[PDB]
């Protein structure tokens, strides 16, 4: 039995806001993205996420719908979004919608409905409770600042919201809003969608009676948000009622779980999702409090990978990423995006993402190499947590505006929401108009156009290992060995399959580095390296590296 589409795919993560203008408005579009495809077919690319196009007042770009079956005003109507579909099936590429089910827009009818008394029939869509002690019900907080428990003065209790003030929690444990949920996904399904990622998969079941978090919990409080006891029971409904009827994989935002959790989610025996994308990895660096970076070391990262990979083990299957729309961008995090580097370590983590055992996704600019935004002022962030963290670390006097810059401009969602860099022209060909958030002014030296047209360009590196990726059985499906995970220099690990075995080996230091082989193996072809003067010799038992090498080998 060949292994399903999914686990040999290449994935691309589009965030339509800010990916392709087409009329002036300075916001991304369907039409814009349409526009595109050829480029990402181009690429190579077999599949596509786009994060959430319904019906939203944007107070979180997307991700607060007020309509599950309306398509957003600035992206375009539903005939464009059909187009979209249509011209996707043209090229033999699918699409994957971004899911949001564990809150709504306060803007939704449900909500405008559940607000109004206690007898209302959508009262229990959401989670309504009387404030203790003359406060908010419990001391939960919220993503974005201040307490997850907020006043509604029409009936006097608390509503729920993990996230934002305008983002309450939906209420699953109510059958009707369960099935409610159920009627939107099979309303999208039926049109064709090919994939779902569900956003904070892990926060659907709540904790009954809402105790409070002990001071513990507090500080890890994503965690305890990932530990409500009917998770599973209702992911395993929604799999029986909506998924088994289709064709569609499922991919889970598995944010905040313990990663030994994990197995649950994925593990096709217990049918509920198809693969995770989980954030031990992308999050090894960053602070408790999320706007803080604590220094690691490559042991750290790749420990971290093998720690990944085991969870998967026989029945499940992980997602790879080194980027995506809530985290500063790959090369800038995890490689050096310093002017001499960022082409050679961008390149390098390329070859890193496009070999490890799971489905790859590329964040839309990450094949060009852009980097982190320069932020100058508080002023320059669009984004909604910033104002939360300025609302509980500023204002409480806990760190100053400028301690709040200097940290959050390395770790801030914005770095990934800039415009993507098409050209040189004005706002690097993104808008013709004012973009909603700056295009950084590295577009001049770092663009599509020029990248295309580059045979030694990062483009054109992603070009060609997706290729190899598509051709080598191995590098999708094979098993994952790390050859030493506790060396801090080079990262070295093996792919194998039906008795092929590959060798990648990257060198994380900008310094030469030196690579033995293990006892026995030895270099039978290269298939591609970068930021390297030679291959090696046919039996090479050793390799020596450039800085920042990446390379992959058939090994005998
Ligand atoms: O808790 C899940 C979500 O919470 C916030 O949005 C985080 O910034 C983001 O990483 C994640 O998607
Ligand atoms: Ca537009």
């Amino acid at each position: 039995p060949g292994a399903p589409w999914w686990k040999s795919a290449v994935f691309y993560q589009v965030y339509p806001r800010s990916f392709k203008d087409t009329n002036g408005d300075g916001i991304g579009d369907f039409k814009g993205l349409t526009e595109k495809l050829d480029y990402l077919k181009g690429l190579g690319i077999d599949a596509i996420w786009i994060n959430p196009h319904y019906a939203s007042p944007n107070t979180d770009n997307g991700y607060d719908i007020s309509d599950y079956r309306e398509v957003m005003k600035e992206y375009g109507t539903m005939e464009d979004f059909d187009r979209l579909m249509a011209e996707l099936k043209k090229r033999g590429m699918r699409l994957m919608v971004d899911v949001v089910i564990n809150h709504s827009s306060d803007q939704h009818e449900w909500f405008k409905s559940s607000r109004a008394s206690k007898d209302n029939p959508y009262r229990d869509y959401y989670f309504w409770r009387d404030g203790k002690d003359g406060h908010e019900p419990n001391n939960y907080p919220s993503f974005f600042g201040g307490s997850a428990w907020e006043k509604d003065p029409v009936t006097g209790q608390y509503y729920l919201h993990y996230l934002g003030r305008q983002q309450p929690d939906l209420n699953w444990d109510t059958p009707k809003l369960r099935e409610e949920l159920y009627a939107m996904l099979r309303f999208w399904l039926d049109k064709g969608v090919s994939g779902m990622r569900f956003d904070t998969v892990a926060t659907y079941s709540k904790t009954p009676g809402f105790p409070d978090l002990t001071p513990e919990q507090m500080k890890n409080f994503a965690e305890a948000y990932t530990q409500g006891p009917n998770l599973h029971r209702y992911l395993q409904e929604m799999h029986e009622k909506v998924f088994d009827h289709y064709d569609a994989v499922t991919a889970g935002e598995i944010f905040g779980a313990p990663l030994n959790q994990v197995p649950l989610f994925i593990d096709s025996r217990r049918k509920e999702l198809d693969m995770a994308f989980t954030f031990d990895l992308i999050r090894y660096d960053r602070a408790l409090d999320r706007w803080h970076t604590i220094p690691r070391t490559l042991a750290d990262f790749r420990q971290t990978i093998d720690k990944v990979d085991a969870i998967a083990g026989e029945y499940g299957w992980n997602t790879f990423f080194l980027g995506n729309h809530d985290n500063p961008r790959a090369v800038s995090h995890f490689g050096d995006d310093r002017p001499q580097w960022r082409e050679a370590s961008a390149k390098a983590l390329a070859t890193v993402t496009l070999t490890q055992r799971g489905t790859p996704f590329i964040f839309q600019g990450d094949e060009l190499g852009m980097t982190n935004y320069p932020f100058k002022t508080l002023q320059d962030f669009d984004d909604i947590e910033v104002k939360g963290f300025f609302q509980d670390y500023v204002e409480t006097g806990k760190a100053t505006a400028e301690e709040l810059l200097t940290n959050v401009a390395l770790t801030s969602r914005d770095n990934a929401r800039t415009p993507f860099q098409w050209d040189d022209s004005a706002n690097a060909g993104f808008t013709t108009g004012k973009p909603w958030l700056k295009v950084n002014p590295n577009y001049t030296e770092i663009n599509a156009a020029r990248e295309i047209g580059d045979p030694k360009s990062v483009y054109s590196f992603y070009r060609n290992l997706i290729s190899i990726r598509h051709e080598t059985p191995a590098l999708s499906t094979g098993s994952y060995r790390d050859i030493d995970p506790s060396n801090a220099d080079v990262y070295a690990y093996t792919r194998s399959q039906d008795g092929e075995t590959y060798l990648v080996v990257v060198n994380f230091k900008a310094e030469p580095r030196s690579f033995t082989l293990p006892d026995g193996m030895h270099i039978a072809e290269t298939l591609i390296e970068s930021s390297s003067p030679a291959a090696p010799a046919a039996g090479a038992a050793s390799l020596e590296l450039q800085p920042w090498q990446s390379g992959i080998y058939k090994v005998k």
